[PDB]
């Protein structure tokens, strides 16, 4: 239990998702889905 896993919600945050204000301070989703 104490052992490290990482975030499993910030794997999918990494895919497609939006950091910034959805969808206008950022327009579209990021890093690395394929466009």
């Amino acid at each position: 239990d104490a052992g490290p896993r990482g975030e499993p919600p910030g794997e999918e945050g990494g895919r497609d998702g939006i950091g910034g204000a959805r969808a206008e301070t950022q327009n579209t989703g990021q890093l690395s889905a394929p466009g």
